[PDB]
């Protein structure tokens, strides 16, 4: 059913990711048309006698080559209008609607497909809507949604996945749960999703989207902790919570809390009231309040529109040494005083410093995502690119993510890496713990022995 191809813009492709860095060159890619094909693929791979690389290559998003297989195979998830798509289903049992995905779907082509079936969209989202189905739930997927919803792998039913051996498994919290909690968060290690079954909500219509400027960190920090609190029988909230570190030109630095009013034809006459009381209750800089009224779509996409930007001005395919941590919120002041205004005081192109809380209780404790031992802990997020042409700007970028990484490990904060870069069997026993890495190594002993998956993740060999 699928094909095996070596075009040199295919092999390119397959061979670079968004960080610009990792280059590692398959043999060749594989384009599937079906689940069974990548069962082939994969199965071949398994029987064979040198037991070749195999990764699935979502919309290549990976900052150091997570989603490689050095003289292997790249399967190209990338489908997509030639094949059939399930429609949005509703379910009595469940209380609620679902949509079967292919794991190489895009979330914004996601989006766009149950908004026009009955106007559904998935609760939980990732900040850029370019991404895979089967990427995003190998990690997590957060955003502003993360601390009331969860992350997007605490949003699925159900899956298909393609196992190590070749084997097609349908799992869920009742079916090969081992598999199916495995394979969330478990960074390729398990299987290759191929079908993914996505929990849905009546899409509002527009967003009342609000940032206000803050000078003192603690006053953002305990603003930010007290927001995702929010939503506990019934009770007024924001349906989104970020916040981002700001440089004061163009104290020291600014912090930027970002939050959104969801709303539809029903709760349009009091979007304005409940924005104003959640408001209120802020202890925000007086003046600083920008809003913007837009389609929730609009909103959803708004890194779409960045990106759009930066390829205008050469400032896309440039090196991107993106660091993502999650922080125990015990320890984010001193984060502020030793990283925002320490480390990075005094940014190669430029590129946002995100930061917001989440609640650990939203997060399933039997997935493989790790998160810090703490009840609240905030994403960090550290997406400063390098200047284009000039390999020197990667490389002080570089120097200031292993001093933040130095800063973490010097003062014994708990941070843990989202999307973890490490590449050591001592960094990845310490990142998971005794209990986690022992149920990671069992769990890739019974659907992948010969670690043919995701190898770019460098944790088995
Ligand atoms: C580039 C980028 C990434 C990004 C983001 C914005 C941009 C500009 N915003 C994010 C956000 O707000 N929140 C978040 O949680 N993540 C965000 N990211 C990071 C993104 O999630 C990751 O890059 C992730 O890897 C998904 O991206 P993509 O879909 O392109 O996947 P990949 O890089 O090719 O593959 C990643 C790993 O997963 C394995 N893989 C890929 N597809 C599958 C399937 N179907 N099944 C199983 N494993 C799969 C790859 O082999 C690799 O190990
Ligand atoms: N405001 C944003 O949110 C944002 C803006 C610009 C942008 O720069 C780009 F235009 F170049 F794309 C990226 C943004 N946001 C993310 O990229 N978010 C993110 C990325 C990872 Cl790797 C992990 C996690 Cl948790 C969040």
């Amino acid at each position: 059913g699928g094909r095996l191809s070596v075009d040199a813009s295919d092999i390119a492709e397959a061979s670079r990711d968004f960080g610009g860095v990792a280059r590692a060159e398959p043999m060749a890619v594989f384009h599937p048309r079906a689940a069974g094909d990548v069962a082939g693929l994969v199965g071949a791979a398994f029987r064979s006698a040198r037991g070749f690389r195999v990764s699935a290559r979502g919309h290549g998003h990976s900052i150091s080559g997570q989603a490689q297989a050095a003289g292997g195979v790249v399967v190209d998830m990338s489908r997509g209008a030639a094949v059939a798509r399930a429609l949005p289903v509703h379910s009595a049992a469940l209380g609620g609607h679902y949509v079967d995905v292919w794991g190489g779907e895009l979330w914004v082509d996601v989006l766009n497909w149950t908004l026009s079936h009955g106007g559904l969209a998935p609760r939980s989202w990732t900040d850029y809507l370019y991404l895979s189905v089967g990427g995003t739930l190998s990690n997590a997927g957060i955003s502003g949604q993360a601390f009331h919803h969860g992350p997007q792998i605490s949003n699925v039913y159900e899956l298909d996945v393609v196992t190590g051996k070749g084997e097609v498994v349908t799992c869920s919290e009742t079916e090969n749960p081992d598999l199916f909690f495995g394979v969330l968060g478990g960074l390729g290690q398990f299987g290759i999703i191929t079908r993914a079954r996505i929990a849905l909500e009546r899409a509002p219509k527009r967003v009342r989207w609000i940032r206000a400027l803050y000078s003192n960190f603690s006053e953002f920090t305990a603003d930010q902790e007290r927001l995702i609190s929010l939503g506990s029988g019934g009770g007024r909230r924001f349906d989104y919570v970020e916040g981002f570190v700001v440089a004061a030109e163009g104290s020291s630095v600014l912090y930027c809390l970002e939050v959104t009013k969801n709303y539809d034809d029903e709760t349009a006459g009091s979007v304005d009231q409940d924005v104003d009381t959640l408001l209120g209750e802020l202890n925000f800089l007086p003046g600083t309040v920008f809003t913007t009224d837009l389609p929730y779509v609009d909103f959803l996409d708004r890194v779409h529109k960045a990106e759009l930007k930066l390829r205008a001005k050469g400032m896309w395919e440039v090196p991107h040494p993106w660091l993502n941590l999650f922080v125990p919120a015990s320890r984010i002041a001193d984060f502020d005083r030793g990283v925002f205004r320490g480390v990075l005081g005094g940014a190669g192109a430029g590129g946002p410093v995100l930061i917001y809380p989440m609640n650990k209780h939203k997060w399933d404790p039997r997935s493989s995502a790790v998160t810090p031992d703490e009840e609240v802990f905030y994403l960090v997020a550290f997406l400063r690119s390098a200047l284009p042409g000039a390999p020197e700007s990667l490389e002080a970028l570089a120097r200031q993510n292993q001093r933040i990484l130095d800063f973490c490990a010097g003062t014994g904060i708990g941070a843990k890496q989202y999307l973890p870069g490490h590449k050591a069997r001592h960094e990845w026993a310490e990142h998971f713990g005794a209990a986690r890495w022992d149920r990671f190594a069992r769990l890739k002993a019974e659907f992948d022995p010969r670690a043919i998956l995701a190898a770019g993740q460098g944790i088995f060999r």
